């Protein structure tokens, strides 16, 4: 109800973060991946994510199995 309105706003900035994600993600966050996506993480949760290999597996399962 009242949350639906904000949902239009709180989401108006959630759709952008994705619009400018696949863009930079293409360069493997080079600008600071070696000093952030490898140094500011220290495999803290990089190996736990691996989304890089599930980005399509998580969606490919949606076609059947909602996995």
């Amino acid at each position: 109800t009242f949350l639906t309105q904000v949902k239009e706003s709180l989401s108006s900035y959630w759709e952008s973060a994705k619009t400018a994600a696949q863009n930079l993600y293409e360069k493997t966050y080079l600008p600071a991946v070696d000093e952030k996506l490898r140094d500011l993480y220290s495999k803290s949760t990089a190996a736990m994510s691996t989304y890089t290999g599930i980005f399509t597996d998580q969606v490919l399962s949606v076609l059947k199995g909602e996995e």
